[PDB]
DNA sequence: CAGGTAGACGCGGACATCAAGCCCGCCGTGAAGGTGCAGCTGCT
């Protein structure tokens, strides 16, 4: 209704984008990627792709690149000690990660 | 078996200008990606 076009040109600019990028000319590859964008089975699949955790204190990956556990969104209290200090807890509102 | 005592060692003034400082061509490639799904053989 009100932004309906907004996501229609972003799943069009990805189709472009893919037929630009792969440019097959054989057996309707092309019209093979128009029947899945142009319709709304892209939207049925992006429902469908679980996997994301949207996790920003704890990233098990940077220790072993192929290492499965369990990661956190939880930011610490802050400490009791005067000194040292960590994760930034005052201030400059953080960016989230994708996991 | 032996072999010396003593006291002092100078001043002055000056130390140069000129002009320039190269061109050319080129700098290696190879290996260092997870994850999820479909489908194929082998087995009970």
């Amino acid at each position: 209704q009100e932004l309906r076009q907004f996501i229609e040109s972003f799943i069009q600019e990805r189709l472009q984008g893919k037929l630009d990028k792969l440019h097959p000319d054989e057996d309707d590859k092309r019209q093979t990627l128009l029947a899945t964008h142009r319709r709304e089975a892209w939207l049925a699949d992006a429902a469908r792709r679980v996997g994301q955790l949207q996790l920003v204190t704890h990233t098990l990956k940077p220790i072993h690149p192929d290492a499965r556990g369990s990661n956190l969104h939880s930011l610490p209290q802050a400490p009791g000690q005067p000194g040292l200090a960590g994760s930034h807890e005052l201030g400059d509102r953080l960016v989230s990660d994708v996991v």
